Order: C-alpha cells, then sequence, then structure tokens
C-alpha cells in the first residue's frame, strides 16, 4: 500500500522533531536516507525472507521491531512492528533515534551509506 510524506512535509517534521545535528546528522541525511529506503512511504515494506522492513525508516523486524515471524529476533525498540505502518511518524521517530544513537550515526541504514554518505545532498532541502 502507499501513504506518502511529501518530501518538504518530512522536511519540516523532522526539523520540529530536532533532527539538525542528533548524533551529528544532517536534515539532508535524513530525507535522503527515507527516499532511498521508503521513497517517502509511510507503508513501506520489505520482506526479504530472514526479516522484513517497516515504514518510512525501514526498520528492520530481526533487531528492531516485532513482527511475531522473525526467527532469532530481539525487539530493540520495544515495539510492534504493526507501529511502523501507520501516518503517525511518533513511534518510527522515537525507534530511529535510538538506531542512530546505538550505532552513533546511520550506517545501519544500507540506502543512506550506498546513495547519501559524502555526496552532495543540496537537492533534498532545497525549495522548501
Ligand atoms: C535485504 C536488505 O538489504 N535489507 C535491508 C535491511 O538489512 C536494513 O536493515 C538493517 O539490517 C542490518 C543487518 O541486519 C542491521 O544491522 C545490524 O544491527 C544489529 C543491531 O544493532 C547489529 O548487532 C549489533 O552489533 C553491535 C555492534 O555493531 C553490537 O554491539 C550489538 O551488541 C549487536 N546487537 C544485537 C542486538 O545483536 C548488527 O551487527 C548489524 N549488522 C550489520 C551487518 O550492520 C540494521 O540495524 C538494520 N537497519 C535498520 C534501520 O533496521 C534496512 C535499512 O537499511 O534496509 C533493507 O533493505
Ligand atoms: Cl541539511
Amino acid at each position: 500500500e502507499k501513504r506518502i510524506i511529501p518530501r518538504c512535509e518530512l522536511v519540516k517534521i523532522l526539523r520540529e522533531h530536532g533532527f539538525e545535528g542528533f548524533e551529528g546528522t544532517t536534515i539532508a541525511d535524513w530525507i535522503c536516507l527515507v527516499q532511498h529506503a521508503s521513497d517517502y512511504n509511510t507503508e513501506a515494506y520489505n520482506n526479504n525472507g530472514p526479516s522484513r522492513d517497516y515504514g518510512i525508516f525501514q526498520i528492520n523486524s530481526k533487531y528492531w521491531c516485532n513482527d511475531g515471524k522473525t526467527s532469532g529476533a530481539v525487539d530493540g525498540c520495544h515495539i510492534s512492528c504493526s507501529e511502523l505502518m501507520t501516518n503517525d511518524l511518533e513511534d518510527d521517530i522515537k525507534c530511529a533515534k535510538k538506531i542512530a544513537r546505538d550505532a552513533h550515526g546511520l550506517t545501519p541504514w544500507y540506502g543512506w551509506k550506498n546513495h547519501c554518505e559524502g555526496r552532495d545532498l543540496s537537492s533534498y532541502v532545497k525549495g522548501c
């Protein structure tokens, strides 16, 4: 299914949630991260087989949320994965902040490492 958050709305949400400087990250980092993870879809979903990724930050069921169907899992954010599939980003924000605090940055997100880190991210934050 699809329920998009537009780019500039997400920018405002993240700025107003103190994401600038969180664990040394930038707003642009998080926008680029979302574009490559979920394509701005709050009910983005990917079932890789061993684990599933949920919501706008593509949070993984092996480590961070419980979906009841992932073998060898731990639930680091102490939430059901279905909490991460809604228009209400509060649970996504809380959990992503924990993930980034534990890693002291954005390396848990493969899209960010592969398509954002060390690049010119001006386009993701201009024009709002
Ligand atoms: C198919 C595909 O590419 N899927 C993508 C998803 O993989 C990706 O979700 C991210 O998945 C990785 C790999 O499982 C995951 O990274 C692991 O995270 C755990 C928990 O932090 C690490 O285990 C910890 O290691 C630390 C030090 O690194 C220890 O101190 C700690 O004690 C260990 N913790 C526990 C609880 O076991 C793993 O080492 C680490 N593995 C790797 C290879 O990095 C990320 O957290 C997942 N990210 C998110 C946001 O959930 C998803 C997002 O990129 O995108 C899919 O496409
Ligand atoms: Cl920025």
